[PDB]
């Protein structure tokens, strides 16, 4: 009931205006009081966190449920996933504009980006094997995460105005995102 | 001097909201009527024509006056030519963000695109020289400028936020576009 409609209003609310949406608006959004809304949640740090990990197990689920496992080869299994995550972010847009600004807010605590990271281990695993070493660092993973959203993004934007092309754009920022981001 | 409140109004406008952002906040923002910012500009893509001209050449401006010749080999080039345009960008954040939502629009004019490409013909050569043949393409350039705007966005913004490390972003972000954009 009114938690699901929460988490609802700040999807629609963070895809709308970001972090910085207002909880007024959220609740209102909602139908309930702003103190309902701190009633459900301690803060708002704590209502960004909670819907980050329902948004992120979405994604995961749907990328989880289209995995080939026989392939094993890194390239061939990143570019399957890759695919599958463009495509849950064009089939779900304001999930995507609101998961996407909670995934950069510096506002997720280490034990949320621990459960999303643990919410699809063939990935994880697959970070470690082949992502450049200083890009999986503590000082550096979050702009190596910023580089690998902000292709994703533009892929994404440019596959949703063209369709007829949309293929060819994912394969081309799949190939562009594997020469940025992995090791030589 | 109306015009050029129009254009910084237009700026901040547009960085905020992209090419959606409002003719009426944008006059309202300059101080003038609405109607006023239509008898400068009789419809909202002659403004966001003028105002990517604009910034382009203000940006190539400060490319080229930074532009050291003694730096000869291609790469290393490219490079400090890098580092200018991410400096550009942190002295002036809504001027980029606006000429990258501006660039990407599909609102501007094949007489404005030829304009700006030979604002700084250094660089356009470089581009030839060095792009991947299928971001050259008819096809596929735009989608090879979304890329590249969205590395150089993203690796302002990194450096901005966390500037102890300003350094080590920019020459990271140059690597991993270098990598994604460029020939074997
Ligand atoms: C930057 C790591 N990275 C990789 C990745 C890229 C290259 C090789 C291996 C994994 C990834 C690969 C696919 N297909 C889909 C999503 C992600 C992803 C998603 C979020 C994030 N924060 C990092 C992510
Ligand atoms: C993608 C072309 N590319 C190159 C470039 C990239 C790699 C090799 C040679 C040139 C570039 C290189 C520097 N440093 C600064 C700006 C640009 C740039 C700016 C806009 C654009 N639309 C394409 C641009």
């Amino acid at each position: 009931d009114k938690k699901q409609a929460l988490l609802e209003a700040a999807t629609q609310a963070i895809a709308q205006s970001g972090i910085a949406a207002s909880t007024a608006v959220i609740a209102r959004n909602a139908g309930v009081a702003e103190g309902t809304l701190f009633r459900y949640f301690a803060t708002k740090d704590e209502l960004i966190n909670t819907l980050y990990l329902h948004l992120k197990q979405d994604l995961c689920q749907s990328m989880i449920m289209e995995l080939d496992r026989s392939i094993t080869d890194a390239k061939m299994m990143t570019r399957f996933i890759w695919n599958s995550y463009i495509s849950w972010g064009l089939n779900h847009p304001a999930r995507h504009r609101a998961i996407r600004q909670l995934a950069v807010s510096e506002k997720l605590t280490k034990e949320t980006e621990q459960r999303a990271d643990d919410m699809f281990p063939e990935l994880r695993d697959l970070c470690h094997r082949s992502v450049l070493m200083v890009f999986m660092s503590d000082e550096y993973r979050a702009f190596g995460d910023g580089l690998f959203l902000a292709l994703a993004e533009t892929t994404m934007d440019f596959a949703a105005r063209d369709p007829a092309r949309a293929g060819e754009y994912i394969a081309l920022g799949f190939e562009a995102m594997w020469r940025a981001l992995t090791r030589e």
